[PDB]
């Protein structure tokens, strides 16, 4: 049994070959936006509210034109099948029957059309890539799949210096392979092109700065994801959670503001709605729960953030998630 | 001979069995909370007064009608059995004799009447139950027995998540049982009911955000604990003395500010009335004496505690509680 | 060779009885203001100014009437002989023969005519004692045995709880006593006794509210010293080093403005001036040299930190201690 | 293969003698400001931009009349044959094949003219002398030689207190020797007097506080370099990139603003320009690679640099430097 989502880490780490922990665990450079995203969530505090109505707490938010059960989706994560022999289907299977949206990879190791038959209303995560056309097809496949999100991600011009694999020599195994099928960067004029190409929502994942949040709404995006790719890209890029109550007045309503990185229990939920956030990404837990026991693992990660949202709620005087959002925090120190 | 709390922690730690240690010292979640209420009352300094008049340094208050010896009451702390046979009457009996109020639980495992007749003017703690006229015959009870104060607990709408316990498997043992005999979530409808029930003056315990401090004034209490009980209820919580000084300015003199949370010294207690608290509330280590020594180790802990409180009053030039109240502090770094 | 402080802390932790380092070493209560003395000088840095004449860099100040050739005094410390056989005369004698002033304690274990005969212009450090008239004589016999300035210590109206001496059961070994011969709270009225009864200046150690430095001016003391009494006094009060510049600001050149607790370099000086001190204070230090090497080793210390003092001043662009009151700092994070 | 500029730091201590490794490695007094430069950088976080063009992304600049490769130059460190027999010619080698300027040093252990020969366009680094004269004939023979700036030092009016160095006894061998050929305490006169010597740009390096960043403008230099020499000189000087971004904003254009200290990776050079650099001073890791590998050392680590910092400034959203210096930062916690 799991009562907390470290637990399902130490269960990934026994199981994972080292090298496929390290490539999921690690971060770009020294780590240090990696271990930022931690003491960043650590230091807010939240102020909660008492004596308020708790008889019909719900976890619920709507987002892109759908109910989910959490204000919360699984990040996209590339080639799943490196954590267990199911890959995404495993992991799309219990985001569906946990009613959370699954972002379905350009970098998938099932192919997209196969997880969006798993069903759940998916969304899809695309990369620019040289071949323009190439990534207009993903987006168009995406969309006759069924995916109800593009996840365009902005933050990857090119992969960040991962040193971990560096110094592992860490490559696909032959029985991983990208099964949609290189990146090029992707500028404003891409974020045009993708949105006059499909009528669903397009979100930018990977927005750090205030102005370029302004400038996604001005672009006509559904949502923004602020993020700095877990540590992962630019190494010392500041934390999502860092940036997130600024966004979320400069675009005063203007699109859904998620954020990511670093999202471990209900109570880190709860503080990123207080911030401001409409919704999370959960990115490494969800494949640490996919390695230590696979679908059923998803689907008790997925039951334990629900029970986790759902305490942190009422504890904190919170019959809904727009109510979380009204709370108040104050930035201690630890 | 203990001369710090700490001696008490050490002594309790060597005599109890892990799991009841454990129920006894952990918070919820990650314990952030638990230590945030630490480090926050390390972080506050307190500068001293000098030359001023000692002749006659005295610590006590007046409140809920009540000269009390120290600004400070035993928190309330549920099924004291656990710690030592005597469980709710050896702490009620030393709390007596050093003049220090101290709060009977509703979930004391000795019966509420039982503990009243040790005298000492007692207050009576309740949670509010989903039998709503159980929880307003528990106030009867507890004023036809002479308590003085009802402390109506208001962060617990349900317990919660105390992972120590889980990993535990931790339950009562059978000797151990709520004398007084399920929790509902208390609204401020119920604090109405209670105070319409009762002539004792009504405390809200639990209370963080400023409005709720203000609320409560509103409301007609006569008190408030700024708390996140002990780290116990929603993991993230802000420390109660971090909320002090904005409530005690907020609700100007309304009602009584108590502050609980970490407090294990005299020099604490005078942290706690510096950022203007009338008082603080004391618990685990009210228990860690129960559990080395039982009435007597709690008597050697109020006779401690009272000779911290008089010697940080008097070498920072307060002879009395409210000087003490004047004090200004500083934020320092740890 | 030494080669800093620390090297005279290492020599005399290896020399002296455990609990007589203790004695020296220790601070009351859990010893936060002590090592908080330490984290508040840690924290600031200097602004050096560059390519200013270093023809004639000066360390001297004038004080109280006397050249001294650093803007440093050796501290009152109670019972030297604890630490070497010549106790007080040995420290004496070594800042007689360095030109820095030596304080001379009540508590000496030499008595202060003995020590002011050495020479070198001492100053006379006052306990207010129960019989008032005890005290008034030890300021006329300081008179007239030539001390230059009686340093009236107005933060120990009783000991503080110094836990390292309870738990070492630490009492002064028969050979060691006040041979000047109980503690009463002084107040403002002791403060004019004393003013009253003497030409010298005056000057009130032990001074952290603002309020109380401007009072000590209009009292007509010609100085404070702001101290925390290294830790020993009250347990969580503020290091002087944190209120130094708001007091400095607050008297506005109407006395001298010394600082003490954790000088522990001519750097630490450095940033003492920088701050606004006029002169600082060394306490333990300097009976780690006693314990170490006696006389010669006082010496060593000395001469080790007038050249720190002369290499940090000269390193920031300062040919004069006035030069080094006018630099700025900034707070930063270790 | 190095990875990081850690991996060469692993490999020189290694390799070198200890008391070399420690006469490298170490900084005056505590060594408070050598750590504090490290902590500036790891505080400062980048606000990345996403969605820029990338189609050519260049880490050129033009500084002092040349272009350089990357917005860095090898920052003056005396008596490199200390580290590898070919010394400073081995890494003026490796220098200019990288398109990086090389300062050579007053204390070079080949002659200034050897070094030159190399060819790259070479800046010469100068100390003020006692005999003035020396010093004016250093800057003649460096324009002589075709050096393309003079960078002054302005921190050392006399070396600072290299504790490792007098522990260790350090010498240099008898094999090192001071190729060029006793400081003394350099003013503006002596800056003014250079100025009037030369028809190259004069750079003071060394400088912390704001208005001697002015005052260097006024007094005709083409740039300085905000340093606290790399925490060998004042223990406890502010490190640079603490003042710098306070300095930019004050000579708003008049100067080039470099600073150094700490510099260990692309991101590092990042973080200076986003805070208003025009280039970065590297020292120690120059020597650690010119130990670890001679010329192909310091080959390999400008290459790793170079590709670190088109890493970071595109993964900024940063096509050029200049754009870099448009970024906002945040301070966060580490
Ligand atoms: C192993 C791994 C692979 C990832 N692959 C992608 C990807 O292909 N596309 C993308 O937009 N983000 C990718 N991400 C970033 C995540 O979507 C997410 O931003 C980051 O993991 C969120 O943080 P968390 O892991 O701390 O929860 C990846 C993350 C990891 C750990
Ligand atoms: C074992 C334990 C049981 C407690 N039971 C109750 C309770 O029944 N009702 C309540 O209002 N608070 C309860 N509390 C919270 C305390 O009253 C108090 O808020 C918290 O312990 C104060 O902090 P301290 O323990 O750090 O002094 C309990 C605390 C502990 C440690
Ligand atoms: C062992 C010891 C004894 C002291 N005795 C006295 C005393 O009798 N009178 C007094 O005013 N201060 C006394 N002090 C305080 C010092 O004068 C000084 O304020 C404190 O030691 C300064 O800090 P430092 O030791 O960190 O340099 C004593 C300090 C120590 C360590
Ligand atoms: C061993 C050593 C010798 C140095 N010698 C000189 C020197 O002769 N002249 C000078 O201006 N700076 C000298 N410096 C300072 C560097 O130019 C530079 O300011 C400092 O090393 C920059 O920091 P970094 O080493 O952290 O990159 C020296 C530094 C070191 C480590
Ligand atoms: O973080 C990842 O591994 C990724 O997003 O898939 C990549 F490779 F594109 F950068
Ligand atoms: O903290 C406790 O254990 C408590 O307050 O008694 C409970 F259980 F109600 F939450
Ligand atoms: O700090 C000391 O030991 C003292 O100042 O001498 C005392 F005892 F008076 F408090
Ligand atoms: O830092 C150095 O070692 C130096 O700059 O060369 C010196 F010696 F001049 F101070």
């Amino acid at each position: 049994t799991y009562v907390s989502l470290a637990d399902l880490e130490r269960a990934a780490r026994d199981v994972l070959p080292g090298e496929i922990f390290d490539f999921l665990a690690g971060g770009s450079g020294t780590e240090a936006s990696l271990v930022a995203n931690r003491t960043a969530l650590e230091r807010v505090f939240v102020i909660p509210r008492m004596l308020r109505d708790l008889t019909d707490v719900t976890t619920e938010i709507d987002i892109f034109g759908r109910r989910a059960a959490l204000p919360m989706a699984v990040a996209p994560v590339a080639y799943q099948r490196l954590f267990h022999p199911e890959g995404e289907l495993a992991v799309a299977r219990a985001a569906r029957d946990a009613g959370v949206p699954y972002t379905i990879c350009t970098l998938s190791s099932v192919s997209l059309e196969e997880i969006a038959a798993v069903g759940g209303r998916p969304w899809f995560q695309l990369f620019w890539l040289r071949d323009e056309k190439r990534s207009l097809d993903l987006v168009r496949r995406a969309e006759d799949a069924g995916c109800e999100a593009i996840v365009f991600t902005v933050d990857v011009p090119w992969m960040g210096r991962r040193l971990r694999d560096m110094r592992n020599g860490f490559a696909l195994p032959e029985w991983v392979t990208a099964a949609n099928f290189e990146f090029a960067p992707a500028t404003w004029e891409s974020v045009e092109a993708v949105r006059a190409h499909t009528d669903l929502p397009v979100v930018l994942k990977g927005i750090l700065a205030v102005e370029d949040a302004r400038r996604a709404v001005d672009a006509g995006a559904g949502g923004i994801v602020v993020s700095n790719h877990g540590g992962r890209q630019l190494d010392g890029a500041v934390p999502g959670i860092e940036m997130l109550g600024e966004i979320v007045a400069a675009v005063s309503g203007g699109c859904e503001v998620l954020v990511d990185g670093g999202i471990r229990s209900g109570g880190d939920v709860l503080k990123a709605t207080a911030l401001g956030a409409s919704a999370v990404l959960v990115g490494r837990p969800v494949m640490w729960a996919l390695a230590a026991a696979g679908q059923d693992g998803v689907r008790q990660l997925l039951e334990l953030l629900a029970e986790e949202v759902r305490d942190a709620m009422g504890l904190a005087g919170c019959e809904s998630v727009g109510a979380a959002r009204r709370l108040n925090t104050k930035l201690g120190v630890v």
